[PDB]
């Protein structure tokens, strides 16, 4: 509801803005509240050295009557010259701050004591810190000249492009930006466009888009908007909870710019901004956190009040926590209040969950729940294990959570790390030996990725019966938790290490990596069509803690021949797939071993004598293998020796007359033995399909 036509009538006469007395005007409007006829008369003929008038400052609030604030400062002098208006607006908006009290700035990140709150990402989803700043020697955004805006861009870009380490990146000016770059910044949510009706009426859109630009570091955890609403809008942000690191990164960039260029800053106002709402710290610090139980707690609102923070919607139970204050507290204090506030809120969520988890899951008492979880989790077993935690902080309840939340689970138990299989052995042993029957853990498991130990002459080089051959192995990188118990930095380290290895793959294994984070739709559809794409895990994986921080750290690798595929950090940290059209099981497995053995040599896999290769899902232990053969068999299908064969070789057929022959077992036999069995069995199914 912008009416610049009406406002211009009064502005060109330098007369009092009668629209402020329109009943349509926001009752809460600070310009309406404090621009009285006497204030107008007293200041209407005054100008700053940059020629800024009272009408220039109040115009947006007159054009846009729904304005909450409704004034912008054209320059520093505006804050003093039109003081009778600005002081009143500032001390209202920033109550209880008084200009007489003075403001204290502090951008030393060492003053902040913020041990990482939630590395495991159990509650906090993301952290963000923004500051607004303006350079010394120029007007503010509504008043800055055409040449000065350009000079500001030149000076800022000079500093930003000299940034090293995690702050290193690239500047993208808006002027002359091409279509592809524009689109990329849109996908990253880094792009800004021409100012809205509030900025327009403030004169901020002058010379658009000249002098405007966007800078971001390579990690995309640092962003600068140049010459938008203020000279600088500087943002440090990332997934997870590490606000101390976020703030430190922010300070290192801001202090350098300060060092080289200098900011507009006063004792009374702190850092000067176009909108008086952004004075003082110029800061908006925020955290996304899931605290559905904290909201109902009687101390919830007292915590927010105590730390001068606020909680709003953004995802169920997820709140955007942010600061309320900018004047009267330093930037360090804002961050510290934020840390302490979020910490207090999280602890409330933790208490409620702990209490709920202190007792046997009542829902497991329904005798119609037929999960292996229900079968083996006796109340006695529960009480005996409920108070133990792995070195990585995994509880029994973390392990059984998915089977509790999803009662229709077949199994319902996941391991958060290797230690779970031992620390919670009384549960896991029973589940492993049930699902992987007849395997016993005392038997132990033998891995074997030597493809030469497989004797597999090509069964059908024609292509008559066997349409395709596929062999997958699930693996997890040694030195880390399992998927459900991964911290943010572990997952990122795994992606980095794995991609590093995969990029060095030469020959027929050479390919490229496609991360899910920042994937454009074209690349996506390309992958979908090759059946290479995976998506967020279902409710079972969600409840197990697998989907944390999706899609960060997830990605896809394939070779140029479309015969080798790697999924990174999906259900397991590594899903490695070898595949060919035709029947050459031997070739497929040989390619698989070459890739897996090399990754093994460089990184190492999680593995035990008793469980073979470790996975967060107990069903994927041992070989962690699925060997698959798309075949056409009705003759042998109907043959009375079908059973004897499919049972002698531990294989199984399902239809998708195309059938899917896959292996039954994963523990108690090596990868070599599993492949040989598949060959030996599919062979016999062909030595009937072929007969006459
Ligand atoms: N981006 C901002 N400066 N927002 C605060 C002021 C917004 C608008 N001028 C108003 O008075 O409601
Ligand atoms: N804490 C976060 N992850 N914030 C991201 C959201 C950014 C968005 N501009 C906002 O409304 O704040
Ligand atoms: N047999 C394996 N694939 N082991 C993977 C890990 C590397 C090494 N054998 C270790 O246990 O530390």
């Amino acid at each position: 509801m912008a009416d610049p036509e009406t406002a211009a009538k009064f502005k060109s006469k330098n007369a009092f803005p009668d629209p402020l007395n329109d009943p349509k005007c926001n009752p809460k409007s600070l310009v309406k509240k404090y621009l009285t006829p006497k204030v107008f008369e007293s200041l209407k003929n005054k100008k700053t050295k940059l020629g800024i008038t009272l009408w220039d400052c109040i115009n947006s609030g007159v054009v846009n009557l729904d304005s909450g604030v409704g004034v912008y400062a054209g320059d520093e002098e505006s804050y003093t010259l039109f003081g009778p208006l600005f002081d009143a607006i500032i001390e209202d908006y920033h109550s209880p701050y008084k200009l007489a009290t003075g403001h204290n700035s502090d951008m030393n990140p060492a003053h902040v004591k913020a041990p990482d709150l939630d590395p495991a990402n159990r509650y906090i989803r993301s952290t963000r810190i923004r500051v607004a700043r303006s350079l010394k020697g120029y007007g503010l955004a509504p008043g800055v000249t055409k040449a000065h805006r350009l000079e500001i861009e030149k000076k800022v870009v000079g500093v930003l492009t000299s940034l090293t380490g995690d702050l290193a990146g690239k500047y993208y000016p808006l002027s002359g930006m091409d279509e592809k770059t524009r689109q990329q910044l849109v996908d990253d949510h880094f792009l800004f466009k021409k100012g809205d009706r509030f900025l327009e009426a403030a004169g901020i859109n002058k010379e658009w888009p000249e002098g405007r630009g966007i800078y971001h570091n390579n990690d995309k955890t640092f962003l600068v908007w140049l010459n938008e609403e203020d000279h600088l809008r500087i943002i440090s942000m990332e997934k997870g909870s590490d606000i101390g690191s976020v703030f430190s990164r922010l300070c290192r960039a801001v202090n350098e710019i300060d060092k080289k260029l200098g900011f507009q800053h006063t004792k009374k106002h702190g850092y000067l901004t176009s909108c008086p709402s952004n004075l003082g710290t110029g800061m908006r610090a925020s955290v996304h956190v899931k605290i559905p139980h904290a909201k109902e707690h009687p101390d919830f609102e007292n915590i927010l009040t105590k730390y001068h923070i606020q909680a709003r919607g953004i995802d169920a139970g997820v709140y955007d926590i942010s600061n309320r204050r900018r004047l009267g507290l330093s930037e360090v204090q804002c961050v510290q209040d934020m840390y302490d506030g979020v910490k207090a809120l999280m602890e409330l969520e933790k208490e409620a969950i702990a209490k709920k988890r202190s007792v046997f899951p009542e829902v497991l008492k329904n005798p119609e729940v037929k999960s292996l979880l229900r079968k083996y989790l006796t109340p006695e077993l529960f009480d005996s294990l409920k108070d133990k935690k792995t070195a990585k902080g995994i509880s029994l309840y973390d392990c059984i959570n998915s089977g509790v939340e999803n009662l229709d689970s077949s199994c319902g138990v996941y391991a958060g790390d290797e230690e779970c299989y031992t620390l919670f052995a009384p549960l896991f042993d029973k589940i492993v030996e049930d699902y992987h029957s007849p395997y016993k853990l005392a038997n132990k498991h033998t891995s074997d990725m030597n493809p030469e130990k497989v004797d597999a002459p090509n069964l059908d080089p024609e292509g008559t019966y066997i349409r395709s051959t596929r062999i997958r192995v699930a693996r997890n990188v040694k030195g880390y938790a399992l998927t459900p118990g991964l911290t943010r930095n572990e997952r990122l380290d795994i992606e980095r290490k794995v991609v590093g290895v995969l990029s060095s793959l030469t020959g027929d294994l050479a390919g490229q990596y496609y991360p899910l984070t920042g994937m454009d739709e074209a690349t996506r559809q390309k992958l979908v069509n090759d059946h290479f794409l995976f998506k967020k895990g279902d409710r079972f994986l969600e409840a197990a803690g697998v989907n944390k921080l999706w899609p960060e750290g997830r990605g896809i690798f394939h070779n140029n021949d479309k015969t080798f595929l790697v999924w990174i950090n999906e259900e397991d940290q590594l899903r490695i797939i070898s595949m060919e059209k035709g029947s050459d099981i031997g070739s497929v497995f040989g390619r698989l071993c070459r890739a897996v053995n090399e990754i093994d040599k460089q990184l190492g896999f999680q593995h035990t004598d008793a469980h073979g290769y470790l996975s967060g899902c107990p069903t994927n232990l041992g070989t962690g293998m699925r060997a698959s053969v798309h075949v056409k068999i009705p003759k042998a299908s109907a043959h009375p020796d079908f059973q004897k064969i499919c049972d002698e070789f531990h294989i199984q057929a399902r239809g998708i007359g195309v059938f899917d022959i896959s292996n039954r077992r994963r523990l108690g036999l090596s990868e070599v033995q599993c492949v040989q069995d598949m060959y030996n069995g599919v062979k016999k199914l062909l030595e009937i399909e072929k007969s006459t």
